[PDB]
């Protein structure tokens, strides 16, 4: 049953108390091309030179991640991802450090991510949106229950593997907690509205969150959106929704029950919590271990780095 959950919550508290450090060094890899440069560190298409494998490695300069104040935000995103193993989550594969810089080498998903395919082909049909949603809320569920809150849900931040299914990536805003937590962080169209007014909050913010995917996904767009960001926060607090014509019924509802701005009339939050995610009819059709194996047909499938010869900002990235 789910003694396969509390075997991984021993499985990563282990991980959690001792970190794994200084797994590979960058003289083992070699620069293929850069994939993008910005918030969440810059990256970068590599192969294994001594394997030959690809991967995604981040690299981080230690003295801007001070400079921005990132310090903690940075450890925790390592920690964490170092901890979890789940088939939809991106894999950590090594970390290490030198005089200028951290490296985070991750598992290379080269299928493109979800924002790109909404923007080119147009939206998803309901089924299609349905096999994601599902690979979304076994990972919540996962998440979840090692006390880790997601709080970056949207589709930029998931990729499309090479056997069709996701890979949920960035944990730049996961944090651990029990209990709740006030941080405003986030993409504001996801934002969930407890978040907003400045409450505390908890858990229940990835189950808004999915249901902002779950419209995107099966829209085109999200379902609060406004050329400036107050504007959508403006929204989200209103709560006001209007789906669009060809949107089943059953859906239609769906949406209602996790886009509720009542905490306590809200699934994913209650008795059952996530079972009322699964035991649901617009997830009448969907197998919710067949996912999680990976069996089901997926419905598509696609600079110099200067290191100082001086050490820099050691003791502030010591755990890393
Ligand atoms: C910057 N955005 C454009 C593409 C996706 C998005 C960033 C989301 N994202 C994608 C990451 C990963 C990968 C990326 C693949 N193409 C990219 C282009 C730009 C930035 C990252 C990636 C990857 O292969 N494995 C990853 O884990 C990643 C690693 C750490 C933090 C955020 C990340």
């Amino acid at each position: 049953v789910k003694e396969f959950l509390a075997k991984a919550k021993e499985d990563f508290l282990k991980k959690w108390e001792n970190p794994a450090q200084n797994t590979a060094h960058l003289d083992q890899f070699e620069r293929i091309k850069t994939l993008g440069t910005g918030s969440f560190g810059r990256v970068m298409l590599v192969k294994h030179m001594e394997t030959g494998n690809h991967y995604a490695m981040k690299i981080l300069d230690k003295q801007k991640v001070v400079k921005l104040k990132q310090i903690e935000h940075t450890l925790n995103e390592k920690r964490i991802l170092q901890a979890v193993n789940f088939p939809f989550l991106v894999k950590l594969e090594f970390s290490f450090k030198d005089n200028s810089n951290l490296y985070m080498v991750m598992e290379y998903a080269p299928g493109g991510e979800m924002f790109s395919h909404l923007r080119r082909i147009g939206r998803f049909s309901e089924p299609h949106a349905r096999f994601y949603a599902a690979q979304i809320v076994l990972t919540f569920e996962y998440l979840h229950s090692l006390d880790l809150i997601y709080r970056d849900l949207k589709p930029e931040n998931l990729m499309i593997d090479q056997q069709g299914y996701i890979k949920v990536t960035d944990f730049g805003f996961a944090k651990r907690v029990k209990g709740r937590t006030w941080t405003l962080c986030g993409t504001p169209e996801y934002l969930a509205p407890e978040i907003i007014l400045s409450k505390g909050y908890n858990k229940a913010v990835d189950w808004w969150a999915l249901g902002v995917l779950i419209y995107e996904m099966a829209a085109g767009y999200p379902p609060f959106f406004a050329d400036q960001p107050i504007q959508i926060y403006e929204k989200i607090v209103s709560g006001k929704v209007r789906f669009p014509s060809h949107f089943s019924s059953d859906l239609k509802d769906l949406l209602r029950n996790l886009l509720q701005v009542d905490l306590t009339k809200r699934f994913g939050n209650l008795k059952n919590g996530v079972n009322d995610i699964k035991n649901h009819k617009w997830f009448a059709t969907t197998d919710w271990i067949a996912i999680y194996q990976r069996k089901v047909e997926a419905p598509f499938i696609p600079e110099e780095i200067r290191v100082s010869i001086n050490e820099k900002c050691g003791k502030e990235f010591s755990e890393f």
